[PDB]
């Protein structure tokens, strides 16, 4: 039952689809992206080519991760599988994987670099995404690169998390510091710095390195004290925070002057330097700045996601294998 594959080359590759996909484009460049017409729907949609995909074991590892975590994302704010296929008629010929995803407009850089935002806009896109969050937290997945290129908003608003400027400027200020032990609020701090910079057309903390990262955060949050000072395990981790200078907590209304205060209050739970008093991403979506779009009822958590595979040391061909099982399992979503 296999569909009618056709052969093109595009600037760098070669492509081979099913003849479903029509009118191949290039987006840009991890893998490279077409903007594709989807004759089973009528909808345009991105077609991603991984480059090498079993080139080293991390490679193999990575690509049977990326679509484990896209097999499993069923939720109107996080990228979805549309399709997966290869070329390939046996697991022995098996060397290429695309991956097919609703095209989206444009990104959140491409939209705060263009304007500020207002207010109301902003409520949408933050809620979008902390919902978004809700659910990729649930099945125990931690995003850990969320910023602007990430999240994808069409024409319409509506913002669907993906992944694949600096990374170093949304991370939690836990793991520059290299804390083994982070966990899902790291992905709340990105949120907060995402919401400032639309407030304020402003990357909220521009570091120049990991350095002058930390010094920019601390310098808004001030420096920890003594209740965070004892969660911290590296003794020389502990040297750096406690040999830079102080630094007081900043007062959000004054440092986000014109904002609306709910949204300051928002940002202050989000943005608390220890990772054990930030607010979550289901008690961020009852916060009062949210108070038009908030419904308990239409706010799903995940299927349980097993990613054991994780802490598992395979070879080249298993994770391969493994992968070839997962394109040949793919069941395509109700095409509604
Ligand atoms: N329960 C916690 C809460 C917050 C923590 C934190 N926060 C860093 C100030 C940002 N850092 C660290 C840590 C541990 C080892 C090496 C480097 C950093 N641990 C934390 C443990
Ligand atoms: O995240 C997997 C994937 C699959 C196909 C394209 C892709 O990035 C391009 C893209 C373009 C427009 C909206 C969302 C993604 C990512
Ligand atoms: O990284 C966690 C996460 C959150 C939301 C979507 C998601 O899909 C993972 C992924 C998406 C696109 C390309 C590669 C991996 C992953």
């Amino acid at each position: 039952e296999r569909p009618t594959f056709y052969r093109q080359e595009l600037n760098k590759t070669i492509w081979e689809v099913p003849e479903r996909y029509q009118n191949l484009s290039p987006v840009g460049s991890y893998g490279s992206v077409c903007a594709a017409f989807d004759t089973k729907t009528g909808l345009r949609v991105a077609v991603k080519k991984l480059s090498r995909p079993f080139q080293s074991i991390i490679h193999a590892k990575r690509t049977y991760r990326e679509l484990r975590l896209l097999k499993h994302m069923k939720h109107e704010n996080v990228i979805g599988l549309l399709d997966v296929f290869t070329p390939a008629r046996s697991l022995e010929e098996f060397n290429d994987v695309y991956l097919v995803t609703h095209l989206m407009g444009a990104d959140l850089n491409n939209i705060v670099k263009c304007q500020k935002l207002t207010d109301d806009h902003v409520q949408f896109l933050i809620y979008q995404i902390l919902r978004g969050l809700k659910y990729i937290h649930s099945a125990d997945i931690i995003h850990r690169d969320l910023k602007p290129s990430n999240l994808a908003v069409n024409e319409d608003c509506e913002l669907k998390i993906l992944d694949f400027v600096a990374t170093r400027w949304y991370r939690a200020p836990e793991i520059m510091l290299n804390w083994m032990h982070y966990n899902q609020t790291v992905d709340i701090w990105s949120v907060g710095c995402i919401m400032a910079e639309l407030l304020t057309g402003r990357t909220l903390f521009p570091g120049t390195d990991h350095i002058d990262q930390l010094k920019l955060i601390l310098r808004l949050v001030g420096t920890p004290g003594a209740e965070l000072l004892k969660k911290i395990s590296s003794e020389s981790a502990r040297n750096y925070i406690q040999s830079l200078t102080q630094m007081p907590k900043m007062n959000f209304a004054n440092v986000f002057i014109g904002a609306n205060p709910l949204a300051v209050d928002l940002l202050e739970k989000m943005l608390v330097l220890d990772s054990d008093k930030r607010i979550t991403a289901a008690q961020a979506l009852a916060h009062a700045y949210f108070a038009q779009y908030h419904d308990p009822d239409d706010e799903p958590v995940a299927d349980p996601y097993d990613q054991s595979f994780e802490s598992r040391d395979l070879l080249i061909d298993e994770w391969k294998s493994l992968t070839y099982d997962e394109v040949i399992s793919f069941v395509p979503p109700p095409l509604d």
